[PDB]
């Protein structure tokens, strides 16, 4: 009854009044590529390292099952698909979303959405949490809060699914294209702190041909950051 | 993201751009009670027996998984929940639908919807096909044809699920209630022909406590129909 016209993403959609976590359900269940798992609220929503992701009613919490037939070296770029998709949808609603490498989208430096990719080769789960009309934790914001009025949740869903399907289809043909879009929509030219094995500060200059964040330390030394257990903090 | 507020029916919804048949999928897949299977289009939609149910884009084609902890004798009434639900939804949209025993809903005698219940194991599948904005077979009708304008398909879905959830919850507690709701919305007091072998005609008088159609033949003899096709 939804009348979705996408080619892959959204061929099927499983909606939940409530669920533990759409990412957990998508990873665990036997599902076809392109299936979208969406719920009004999550009781056990999570980010990386099982960090808690607040998922109250009013937000868009979903996961997409993917089976990307591209070189293994391109797989890490899936997270960018989600990030850019969100940015494009926000722009459609006239909200200025900017990407915080590699998986967050901010508005005025406040987190409005987060992306989490999990998988293992043949099966990749693209998870996206976007605050629309829901209450949010400090440090975050929502579409409603930015526009000063509530936004039809279904309209946001349709917008995002349409955008992701297009991005994904092009990704299968040209896996490098998404890097240009991330670059054009990411926060750069400012000082950032990278938290990992230790920590260092520098100017976020750009992302390279592998999606690595290029940071210039005061000393002039260039470091290339690979995401995966490293957190980025703006100063 | 649909924000459904129903108690059982609609707890989960599985949507398909395209599918063979929502009833078939519901029968062969493990799904929790209340799960709704819905698709924009069915390539192998079916009615009773070996009949095809045209299911092009624009209509509402869905199936609901139920597991009624009620006596065995009440299960034949599930089809009525579907039919009454459709009638109630049609009324919300200013359309007067009447039930043609035991599973069809007609508007001015043109079929606008059909219900098909199939029991599999101890799970019951309630299938409903309602013509909204889609093209229909000659002689049939749709909500669009009755109203003269395109009807928001999702609005019809929300309305129907809400009505069905209410009807079902009450059915679990008071299984006889549905019978009177059917009687007040069914085509009665008219001559009909019970098709098939031993075909016969008579006046459709009412439905009894089991949901059987009561027919009075011209001879004065009374027959009770459990199932079959009725022609007005
Ligand atoms: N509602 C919120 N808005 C803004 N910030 C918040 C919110 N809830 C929690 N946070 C903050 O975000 C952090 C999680 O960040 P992350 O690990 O980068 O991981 C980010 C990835 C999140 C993916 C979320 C989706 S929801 C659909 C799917 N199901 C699921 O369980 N996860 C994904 C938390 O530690 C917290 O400080
Ligand atoms: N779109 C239509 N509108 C009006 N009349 C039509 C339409 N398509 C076919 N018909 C006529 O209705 C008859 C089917 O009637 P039925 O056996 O009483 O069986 C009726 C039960 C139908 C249940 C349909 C739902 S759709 C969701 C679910 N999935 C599935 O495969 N079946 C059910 C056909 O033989 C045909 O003449």
């Amino acid at each position: 009854m939804l009348g979705l016209k996408t080619s892959i993403i959204g061929r099927r959609v499983i909606y939940f009044q409530e669920i533990t976590s759409t990412n957990e359900f998508a990873k665990t269940s036997y599902l076809e590529e392109g299936t979208v798992i969406v719920a009004d609220k999550q009781t056990m929503g999570h980010g990386a390292l099982n960090r808690k992701w607040e998922s109250p009613e009013g937000g868009l919490w979903l996961s997409i099952v993917l089976s990307p037939k591209v070189p293994q070296k391109d797989l890490p770029k899936i997270v960018f698909l989600g990030a850019v998709g969100v940015v494009e949808t926000l722009k459609e609603f006239s909200i200025d979303g900017r990407i915080k490498w590699p998986n967050d989208v901010l508005v005025n430096y406040k987190a409005i959405a987060g992306v989490l990719v999990e998988g293992k080769g043949d099966k990749i789960v693209l998870g996206i949490g976007l605050n629309v009309n829901n209450k949010v934790p400090n440090g975050a914001t929502s579409m409603k809060l930015e526009l000063g009025s509530e936004v039809p949740l279904l309209s946001v869903f349709r917008s995002l699914i349409t955008n992701l399907d297009r991005l994904y289809l092009n990704f299968l043909k040209n896996p490098m294209d998404i890097l240009n879009l991330v670059r054009d929509n990411m926060i750069l030219g400012v000082r950032v702190k990278i938290l990992g094995d230790g920590s260092f500060e520098g100017i976020a200059e750009d992302i390279d041909d592998f999606g690595r964040l290029i940071i210039r330390l005061d000393s002039g030394e260039v470091k290339k950051v690979i995401y995966g257990d490293v957190s980025l903090r703006f100063l």
